[PDB]
């Protein structure tokens, strides 16, 4: 039983579901048309995305979808956070309606803009995409730092920051998404003492892996990995290294090598994000400032 939230509730008869968008990165999401959901244009039918439960959904899936919806209300509005548009919570299946990002997730967006002959390169709609420039990659990074700076200031830890969980709109705006694992924290480290092990290992800070704690500085570690993904145009981190072996390698101080499309400056930013001591990593505020400088110079 979900209590009504009138300000977010959207009528079912004004929503028309369409093609599936994929199930691998954000659960079951479908393209849809929502009549009058944009109150600036109240007559118009807007293309939206709708998250819903699969027929094989578990109790945890249901609880996770509700919690995700509530987190989106909590965090509030920002240019680089995927926007909640409404929900159908009464008298039928739970639908959460979010803004449509026509260019997919960041990993697919970057891989589609790789040069031909490179692994994972493909032409969307059998038509070649425009190449990424250096400026575009820095801009991408800047936007995501801004989004995470906002998220952290709302006292939220994401815990699953990765290119697969970033959405890209028609106007190439980066939107942080997938709040399945996100939590509101206080001022002290998030600690459970009970380990569920649902965090993607290759993006996790050592203190998350080993000490079972999470802070904003843990998200900074992940942001470093995201940076590496961006500058490798959607590369898979720790190339050729099994997830299983990374526990040992992190204890021995292993770090990824510099991407070729990366400047020495930006690689040092990555490496700073991967300081073993969390308090020695930059804050999102510092990352934004540094990236602002780099961007306005390029
Ligand atoms: C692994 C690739 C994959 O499955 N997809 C890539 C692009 C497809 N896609 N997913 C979304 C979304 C979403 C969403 C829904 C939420 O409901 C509570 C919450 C979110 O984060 C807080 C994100 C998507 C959108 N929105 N537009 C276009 N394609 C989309 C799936």
């Amino acid at each position: 039983e979900l209590p009504e939230d009138p300000k977010w509730e959207f009528p079912r008869d004004k929503l028309t579901l369409g093609k599936p968008l994929g199930e691998g990165c954000f659960g079951q999401v479908v393209m849809a048309e929502a009549v009058g959901i944009d109150k600036d244009k109240p007559k118009e039918a807007v293309t939206v995305a709708v998250k819903m439960l699969k027929d094989d959904a578990t109790e945890k899936d249901l609880s996770d979808l509700v919690s995700e919806m509530e987190m989106m209300k909590m965090i509030g509005k920002h240019k680089n956070i995927i926007k909640l548009l409404g929900a159908c919570t009464q008298d039928g299946p739970l639908y959460v309606i979010v803004e449509y990002a026509s260019k997919g997730n960041l990993r697919e967006y970057l891989r589609a803009r790789r040069p031909p002959g490179m692994e994972y390169s493909y032409d969307i709609n059998r038509v070649p995409e425009e190449q990424m420039t250096f400026k575009d990659l820095v801009s991408c990074t800047y936007q995501l730092a801004r989004g995470m700076e906002y998220l952290a200031s709302q006292k939220c830890i994401h815990r699953d920051l990765a290119a697969r969980n970033v959405l890209v709109t028609e106007n190439n705006v980066m939107k942080i998404a997938d709040f399945g694992l996100a939590r509101v924290i206080n001022n002290i480290d998030y600690y459970k003492k009970t380990t569920n092990g649902r965090l993607p290992v290759k993006w996790m800070a050592p203190e998350a892996l080993f000490d079972r704690v999470y802070t904003h500085q843990s998200d900074v570690w992940s942001f470093g990995v995201l940076m590496w993904e961006i500058f490798t145009l959607g590369g898979s981190p720790y190339p050729g290294i099994p997830v299983e072996e990374l526990f040992k390698l992190l204890k021995e101080g292993h770090r990824m090598d510099k991407p070729a499309n990366c400047t020495n400056e930006l690689y040092m930013m990555m490496r700073d994000c991967w300081h073993a001591v969390p308090s020695q990593r930059p804050t999102f505020k510092q990352l934004v400032e540094d990236l602002d400088r780099i961007l306005t110079l390029t």
